[PDB]
């Protein structure tokens, strides 16, 4: 897979962010994870976590996987990096997202994320508390 440039437009919630990509505004949904909705328990903490990560980043990158690049809503499906750190993984590692929505063909980082989830759960962090 390949990292490509993007710039933040605005944090939306734990697992959706608006970025400019190839010069066009696009809403991106993070591959392989599910954060709680803002209305749910840990939703506000997930939103805040993503928001801090993407806002503080000097460099945002997006990475498509091998499959569908957009979902049925027209959201981009990607891994997003903030100064080289994957948001999708970081959310999981901190118990603020579950590994989820694993579709065959767009699952390159599956086992990386599952490993993070196991550690978050060991530590009983947040969602796993
Ligand atoms: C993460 C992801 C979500 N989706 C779709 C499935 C879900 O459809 P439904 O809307 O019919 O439930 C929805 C979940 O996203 P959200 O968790 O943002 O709601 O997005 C994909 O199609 N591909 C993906 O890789
Ligand atoms: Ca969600």
């Amino acid at each position: 897979l390949h990292k490509e440039p993007a710039t933040l437009i605005k944090a939306i919630d734990g697992d959706t962010v608006k970025l400019m990509y190839k010069g066009q505004p696009m809403t991106f949904r993070l591959l392989l994870v599910d954060t709680p909705e803002f209305n749910e328990k840990y939703g506000p903490e997930a939103s805040a976590f993503t928001k801090k990560m993407v806002e503080n980043a000097k460099k945002i990158e997006v990475e498509f996987d091998k499959g569908q690049r957009t979902d049925k809503y027209g959201r981009g499906l990607d891994y997003i990096y903030a100064d080289g750190k994957m948001v999708n993984e970081a959310l999981v590692r901190q118990g603020l997202a579950k590994v989820a929505y694993v579709y065959k063909g767009n699952n390159t980082h599956e086992q990386l994320l599952r490993k993070a989830e196991a550690q978050a759960k060991k530590e009983k962090l947040n969602i796993w508390s």
